[PDB]
Parts: C-alpha cells; sequence; structure tokens
C-alpha cells in the first residue's frame, strides 16, 4: 500500500515527478504532482505493464491490463486498469497533474508498482475514437516521457 | 513476479541493464555494466524507488530487519546487500548471482526498489569503522535505476 513516486523522463523536453498515496489498503489512490515541456491542452496518462525502460519507453509495453478488457477512460467499467485518461497542461506546457482512480491500486493485484506510467504525444480519447486504435491507446500517440513507479517513504 | 529487469542508469559514463528471475525461491541476478573503473564495485538494493533527485534520493540499503551492513554471505546483513560485482579491465561487469537473500515477492520484495552500483568495494562491513558498518566504504552512487516488472 502506501507512497510511491514515479520520476518521468524522456528524449525530448517533458518531464516531471508524479507521487501517488494510497491511504487505506483497498481502495482510492490520490495520483498527483507536475510534468513540463508539454504543449498545451490534453495528454494521454497511463500505468502500462511492464517497468522495463530497456528500449526506452516502448519497452513499457501494452497499458496495464489485469482483466484483460478493452481500452476507456477512468469512468467507464469497461477500462484498463492503466488507464486514468488525460492530463491537462497549461500554457508554459506544465501539467499539474491530480487525479484520484480507485481501480489501480498500490498494493496488490491491481498493483502498479514497479510498472511504467507514461504521458503521451496527444489526447487520450477515451475508446470514444471510432476507429480500432481507439480501443487500445484511445489514440494517445507517442510515448514523450515515461518512469517505473517505485516505492516512496 | 516472476521477472523483472533494472537499466542502471547514472549521471556519469557508467550504465547497463540488470535481469532478474524467480521461480519463494532463489533469484538470479545476471547481466553486464560498463564505463566502470577496474575492480571490485559495490553492488546492491536500496529501499525507495525515488530518482527524484538522483540516486541520493533511493536512501539507505535495503534493510527490512533493522541490521549491520555486510556481504551477501554474513548472516548480518541488509537485505539489500548483493557485496561486489567485478568489473573487468574494460570496466565492464558481467553480473550473475543467485541471492535467496532476496526476491521479486515477499516482504523482501525487491520491486520498486533502487539497484545501486558504487564508486568503491563493498567492504563487506569487516571495514575496522563505523561507515563500513551502514555502506562498506562504497562511497558514491554512480549508477542506479528502479527495479520494475519485465515481460
Ligand atoms: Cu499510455
Ligand atoms: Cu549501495
Ligand atoms: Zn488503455
Ligand atoms: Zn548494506
Amino acid at each position: 500500500a502506501t507512497k510511491a513516486v514515479c520520476v518521468l523522463k524522456g528524449d525530448g523536453p517533458v518531464q516531471g515527478i508524479i507521487n501517488f498515496e494510497q491511504k487505506e489498503s483497498n481502495g482510492p489512490v490520490k495520483v498527483w504532482g507536475s510534468i513540463k515541456g508539454l504543449t498545451e491542452g490534453l495528454h494521454g496518462f497511463h500505468v502500462h505493464e511492464f517497468g522495463d525502460n530497456t528500449a526506452g519507453c516502448t519497452s513499457a509495453g501494452p497499458h496495464f491490463n489485469p482483466l484483460s478488457r478493452k481500452h476507456g477512460g477512468p469512468k467507464d467499467e469497461e477500462r484498463h486498469v492503466g488507464d486514468l485518461g488525460n492530463v491537462t497542461a497549461d500554457k508554459d506546457g506544465v501539467a499539474d497533474v491530480s487525479i484520484e482512480d480507485s481501480v489501480i491500486s498500490l498494493s496488490g493485484d491491481h498493483c502498479i508498482i514497479g510498472r511504467t506510467l507514461v504521458v503521451h504525444e496527444k489526447a487520450d480519447d477515451l475508446g470514444k475514437g471510432g476507429n480500432e486504435e481507439s480501443t487500445k491507446t484511445g489514440n494517445a500517440g507517442s510515448r514523450l516521457a515515461c518512469g517505473v513507479i517505485g516505492i516512496a517513504q
């Protein structure tokens, strides 16, 4: 349970720290922190399956999908576990993240620890895109920066 | 929780990939490291998977049982204590280990933590001072990475 952290690094400008708290044990995770260098607007934000950075952000694999369902937004029953939808960058390209999710977890099974968190090139269409890609990645595009979700204090 | 891997990266020349296999049995830790200075190099697990301020924020060695620093085979050691990997003349350490004092799924879960490789030799604790009681006089943290689930 409780406290995690993930330094997001890439090959371009975007970088940021994302902290995770989980007070109880089987419940909701507050995700918060700050990411820079982004273009203004919406950006896909998910946990991928593998905390594998060998071949960069590519090695993280697909979205963390322990239930093997289809891609969706954070509020849809048919979602991926990694599916945290979007974060939002102001101008200055800064995205003060503040999310609360009750599917992802720091404890077990849905435990996203040692997994990869990705912020994307474009908006996540939350499964509503109307193509096959929209059901896999929500059309979020490249992976701008990523990091392995590790234990904190 | 059977396979893991870590990209040891550092703000210098030292860098390499390390793998982990498990099948509550032992763990095989293998891979290579390069850019090292020839000799023995301290190598092991710290407590926090926190790269926020670099290797520093990884904190003290992973020690679930509040004990003195040690070599992998001392009874008294930090669960994370791997002792040394040997960098051949070409700064290339061929790493292979089968520590059963660490695991990928336990209360000693090494997953989500930071693997670290050091300036100098892990004193394995017989260094004759306070410092070798904590770190084994292994010195500065030349590279690190978070241990994460591999495909
Ligand atoms: Cu993603
Ligand atoms: Cu160390
Ligand atoms: Zn998804
Ligand atoms: Zn130690």
